[PDB]
């Protein structure tokens, strides 16, 4: 019940008390880990107070106010309108340090060092989809900053009966679209072949290009999502070239600089944003390893290798090993140059566990999913791959929601 | 739960689980909280026992096609009689072999287990003395070393029955590399060894303090105080490591042993306790070329050779360490195929058991797996395992951790 976790190659040993504030359930059983299980399975007014009431005693706590009349007063206000009105509103500070904590929360993510200089933007009195590509322009202009990135999210309207929600289909900001072929294969990116059919059953002129910027897809109220173009010249990208093999660039690959989750769900106080999306900067073996090297993704590995002439006939040369480091100096190399921030794999975790002992300290814990946290390339020459962790959940909390396409009710 | 889904999100091939309702003890984690990464987390009387028993003579019973059978019950009778009366019992050789087995298809953690059905069982529970054992495991050693070509192999010996008359192999594996601290504070040899290395220069090893001494056994018999042993140096294959573009990696100085040989673990099979039972099967590169060389509280190597090979060492950004890291697996997996001694690369490995574990699901119901310890230490999201979802339980019989030796045993001086 006070749990302990080492590090292996530090012997380091921080106990963690956190875990005992922790609200839903993980997955695992007493006889079964799902710890690598990617997704391991509206709110009455009895369902709310106690989730509100959680929410504004840690407030007020924060501010050094717990058990004061203005803590009494708020409780009892929201108590009263939860009552008469069956939801509440929060005031922006609770906004805004509901949004931080969601992300100070967020187990699966390694840049959390970084979580209380998140920029929140309040997009509740949003009421239409035109309304809704205003804001993202502004976020995603205000996020990109010419290359020099900074971290924000943009909060829609909160769910209230269920049937007036935001939403952005899109799950990220910007990607790139998926055509499926007529000689089978894929062109464009395999993740997002879906989502492209949805564009274009709903009016969309792809151009049916390998590296298409997906248009916005964006629910008002409930109501039947609207297309809109991000701005071209809002949308930066680099090309990737390599510091030493002069052909890199010929492969045609481009990345866009500025990674915007859009599709999750925030819960703040036992509220529900359902249109949320967030932006910060990408770790390197993000695009490299996965976005470019996935089987399912863009799949470079074979075209790589082939043109360093490694030996491709065995699986012992360790030619995908030596091709996927090459293609990510490539990535890093190609965002450092073009100057838009980018963190390398190394230095990212090493502020992890920064962070994580900052934590420990100053919180009693944090929350961590190590099968999220270690990189995909060079696990064990990363210092988070020797650290133990705890996964728990707590709120403020981002949280997965179905894709709306499954889900909407389409009025016509 | 009587169904639990897993996915592998390559292929979106989705598997049943229906084996993890037969597991027994637990993992560490509650509902409110995922030890998936924790390395450790949390005599037997009658009572306990015949259940053990019971269970396991009826999958014994199960797996032979004889479940309910006369030789069945009669056997079921014959143990619980044994235990009434002896407080243990004996396991048939048989019983043993397919204990032995099954332990390693249960190990959540083993990479290697499409083998799991070839395993050679050494009984030695005939064995009483420490030169008795020593004698037993110079024979595993070469039977298992095979000249280059690696078999997997157990030898158990006999089960806990008081806990005052353990065998215990005090070595963590048979063969590992002797590690010293130095008055400067750094560290000769292997620094994973260094307690150990200790322990046995105290119990009277002359100790030649290089970098890659093979370490003597040191072996306790029916409780006794543990005696020292050297392994003949004929029967010790070992691998120098060479790359096949780089000459100048040879100077490094490099070399490695052949054979893995887990000596440590506890064997668990019907309820009885085998407190000594090394295996050995060969290596995957990764556990020697990443973690042996390459962990910062190992031989740490990365900066000799990323400085040889001039790599940008000013910034974490030009992936040095990892450039540096490829250059040394590759090498690793070279210097044992050169040598013709078995080893495999992770892409074989992984790729491996992947088709190992769709076999289970359809044939067994299930596979329970570790994802943190299956998916290697380098290159994880190119080998199929990352992209695979896994179940981790305990099914016995299994291996399990039991404390180091040194910290429990009574000395009689
Ligand atoms: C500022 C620099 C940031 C870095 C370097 C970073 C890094 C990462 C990485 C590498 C992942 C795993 C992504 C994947 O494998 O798809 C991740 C996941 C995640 N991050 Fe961040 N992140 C940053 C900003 C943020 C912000 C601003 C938020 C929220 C306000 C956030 C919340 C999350 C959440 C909820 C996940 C899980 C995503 C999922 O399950 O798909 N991160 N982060
Ligand atoms: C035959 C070829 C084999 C291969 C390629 C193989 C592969 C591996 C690897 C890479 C590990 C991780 C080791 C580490 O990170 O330290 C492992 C762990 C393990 N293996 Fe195997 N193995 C083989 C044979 C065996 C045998 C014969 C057994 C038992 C009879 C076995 C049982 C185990 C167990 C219990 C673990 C977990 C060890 C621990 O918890 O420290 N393996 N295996
Ligand atoms: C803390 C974490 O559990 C630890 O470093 C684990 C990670 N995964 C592992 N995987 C293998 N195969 N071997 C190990 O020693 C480790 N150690
Ligand atoms: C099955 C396993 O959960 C899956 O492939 C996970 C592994 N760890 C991950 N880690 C990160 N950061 N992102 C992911 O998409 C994955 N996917
Ligand atoms: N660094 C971040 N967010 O700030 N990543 C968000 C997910 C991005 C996704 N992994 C991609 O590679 O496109
Ligand atoms: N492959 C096996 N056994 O067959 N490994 C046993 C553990 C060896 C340990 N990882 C090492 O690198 O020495
Ligand atoms: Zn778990």
């Amino acid at each position: 019940r006070f749990l302990k976790v080492k590090n292996w190659e530090t012997d380091v040993v921080l106990t963690d008390t956190l875990h005992l504030k922790s609200t839903l359930e993980t997955g695992c059983t007493e006889h079964i880990c799902m710890g690598s299980i990617m997704l391991p399975s509206v709110r009455t007014k009895d369902q709310l107070f106690p989730l509100a009431k959680e929410f504004l005693d840690q407030y007020y706590s924060s501010i050094k106010r717990f058990g004061s009349k203005a803590h009494m007063d708020r409780l009892e206000e929201v108590n009263k309108e939860i009552e008469s009105t069956s939801t509440y509103q929060l005031k922006d500070t609770e906004l805004i340090y509901g949004a931080k904590h969601a992300w100070r929360n967020a187990s699966r993510c390694v840049g959390r060092i970084q979580w209380s200089k998140l920029q929140v933007f309040d997009a509740r009195d949003c009421t239409t989809a035109h309304g809704m590509f205003n804001y993202i322009c502004n976020h995603v202009k205000y996020a990109t900053n010419k290359g020099n990135l900074r971290s924000a999210i943009t909060i829609f309207p909160q769910r209230t009966d269920g049937k007036h929600d935001f939403r952005v289909w899109n799950s990220q900001l910007i990607r790139y679209a998926g055509y499926k072929q007529p000689d089978g294969s894929t062109l464009g990116d395999p993740a997002n072949v879906q989502f492209t059919e949805i564009c274009i059953q709903q009016g969309w002129k792809a151009p049916r290009g390998r590296f298409d910027v997906l248009p916005l897809l964006l629910q008002a109220n409930g109501n039947d999502p609207e297309l809109f173009q991000i701005p071209p010249e809002l949308v930066l990208e680099v090309p990737i070239r390599h510091p030493k093999f002069d052909w890199f660039k010929d492969l045609g690959l481009k990345w866009y600089g500025l990674p915007a989750v859009s599709n999750m769900l925030l819960e703040i106080g036992g509220l529900e944003f359902s249109a949320c999306p967030f932006s910060g900067w990408y770790m390197g073996t993000e695009i490299g390893v996965r976005d470019y090297c996935d089987n399912s993704r863009y799949n470079i590995l074979e075209e790589v290798a082939k043109k360093m002439d490694l030996d491709m006939r065995k699986t012992s040369s360790l030619w995908k090993d030596q091709a996927l480091v090459e293609i990510n100096i490539a990535v890093l190399y190609s965002f450092q140059s073009d100057k838009v921030t980018i963190v390398d794999h190394h230095s990212a975790t090493e502020s992890f566990i920064k962070h994580m002992e900052n934590e420990y300290r100053c919180r009693g814990g944090c929350p961590a999913d190590w099968v999220w946290i270690v990189p995909p390339m060079s696990g064990s020459i990363t210092p988070v791959f020797h650290q133990e962790m705890l996964n728990y959940r707590l709120t403020p909390s981002f949280e997965y929601q179905p894709d709306p396409w499954n889900t909407h009710v389409w009025k016509g």
